[PDB]
């Protein structure tokens, strides 16, 4: 609804920055509303959903096992690794790593998973192969959040990320078991509380993943809907703002409130 574009433009005014937005119908794949659909934005941690989709694809192909234990050391630890820092001597299974990366935003878990699938190069190839010709991962954790202006490394386009998420959650790319596991990890997302979840009516469903990076970068990808079932995908990205984290969060929540109001 254009009233939601009013809120997207209002966010650009309040944040002094570009905001990208897509509302997509989950069933059909039709774009219901958009703003800067084909401009690039840093993905930040939202790439972790794509990463775990690539891991699940490998599990489906018999190239990986969710129960395989991965061992690592102090050397692999990077900033903000809440779960992995507690298992240095126990190691963690692939499944536990994806859960940590998506639900707890664990950065080391993401880097360990990246290594298992062949790194940024292979994730980019996986994406191109499933039809996303613009999303690209080039670096590893902490560096992929650098968000240098005009840099295309580690970026996506709102329209591309939205359709890619629809393909992963409801397309034929992953098996039914894997699709459900991916959305279950997203539904247990515990670090995106101040974003779309804060504007979600009671009883609604949401599976999401948020990201934050340098230079005011902030974003979220989500599948949501009434009655405990997802029916639309929403992607919101912003970069370039000098505003506080609370301000950026408030603006994203307001765009969410508007899309719920005009649902």
């Amino acid at each position: 609804h254009p009233e939601t574009l009013v809120k997207v433009k209002d966010a650009e005014d309040q944040l002094g920055a570009r905001v990208g937005y897509i509302e997509l119908d989950l069933n059909s794949g039709k774009i219901l509303e958009s703003f800067r659909p084909e401009e690039r934005f840093p993905m930040m941690s939202t790439f972790k959903v794509l990463l775990c989709g690539a891991v699940l694809s490998r599990v489906d192909a018999g190239q990986e096992q969710l129960g395989r234990r991965i061992h690592y050391s102090q050397n692999d630890l990077v900033e903000y690794s809440p779960v992995t820092e507690k298992h240095l001597t126990d190691g963690m299974t692939v499944r536990e790593l994806c859960s940590a990366a998506i639900t707890m935003g664990d950065n080391t878990a993401a880097n360990l998973l990246l290594t298992t699938i062949g790194g940024p190069k292979e994730l980019t190839a996986f994406l191109h192969n499933m039809g996303d010709h613009v999303t690209r991962l080039d670096r590893w954790e902490p560096e992929l959040n650098e968000a240098i202006p005009n840099d295309e490394r580690d970026t996506t386009m709102p329209a591309a990320m939205a359709t890619t998420l629809r393909k992963l959650l409801t397309g034929e790319l992953l098996t039914l078991a894997s699709r459900q596991q991916l959305i279950d990890w997203m539904e247990a997302d515990k670090v995106a509380g101040p974003l779309l979840r804060s504007a979600l009516p009671a009883g609604w469903f949401i599976a999401d993943k948020s990201g934050a990076g340098e230079r005011g970068s902030r974003g979220i990808i989500a599948a949501l809907g009434p009655d405990g079932k997802p029916s639309r995908i929403v992607v919101i990205y912003t970069t370039g703002s000098q505003a506080t984290m609370d301000e950026r969060n408030r603006q994203i929540a307001e765009i969410g409130a508007s899309l719920i109001k005009h649902w």
